């Protein structure tokens, strides 16, 4: 998943990491840290969290093939 850096958008959207795990109000808020970093921004939260981002999935979460 070299493409989908949607992880960078959020800074760009000028939504902190806590306003996504608001959403959630979990450990997420300690684990966003790994999710975005050790894999892509997590489908599970990023469908709950892409409203809040105003921003459609789908035209950053492309197939982007290797």
């Amino acid at each position: 998943m070299i493409i989908n850096n949607l992880k960078l958008i959020r800074e760009k959207k000028k939504i902190s990491q806590s306003e996504l795990a608001a959403l959630l109000e979990v450990s997420r808020q300690t684990i966003n840290g790994i999710e975005k970093n050790k894999y892509n921004p997590s489908l599970q939260l990023a469908l709950k969290i892409a409203y809040y981002l105003n921003t459609p999935l789908e035209d950053i979460f492309q197939w982007q093939p290797e």
